[PDB]
């Protein structure tokens, strides 16, 4: 797709036998998903850093769709204010800026 | 310009005289700098929210150059961890996300 940014970019996003609603975020090196159960191995990440770090579990190389594109990437589950798509996985779907 | 997301999308900006860099964030509303001087009327805003607010000005119709796209839009002026571009720019400049 072609997304324009008049309004907050949400994409739905299929993972963990879920859908989930999702920030693309250039803003953000992660991805972060609240309410997601994943199988498998993973292991703590701290992520954040101001006023102190939030503990996550990082799991690897997650099957995730993003808008009919199916990829492979390092999912972080935790709490989150809001869920977001990082860069890691924007550059596996192939996703630029362009202007 | 086509920018890829393999590394955070830091440009160069041109405002209030200064030569600035700044993330461009598809996860932020608006656009925010630390230590520029701009003239003329303003008035505060609220951003932020969690655990409080924090207080910047907001300067209306600023003149900035964002890879030598002349535009004009908000500016929020005050403390910021990083400087960034938000989406209130990245629509004046004609940015979208392609996949
Ligand atoms: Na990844
Ligand atoms: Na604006």
């Amino acid at each position: 797709p072609q997304i324009t940014l008049w309004q907050r970019p949400i994409v739905t996003i299929k993972i963990g036998g879920q859908l989930k609603e999702a920030l693309l975020n250039t803003g953000a090196d992660d991805t972060v998903l609240e309410e997601v159960n994943l199988p498998g191995r993973w292991k703590p990440k701290l992520i954040g850093g101001i006023g102190g770090f939030v503990k996550v579990r990082q799991y690897d190389q997650v099957p995730i769709e993003i808008c009919g594109h199916k990829v492979i990437g390092t999912v972080l589950v935790g709490p989150t204010p809001a869920n977001v798509i990082g860069r890691n996985l924007m550059t596996q779907i192939g996703c630029t800026l362009n202007f």
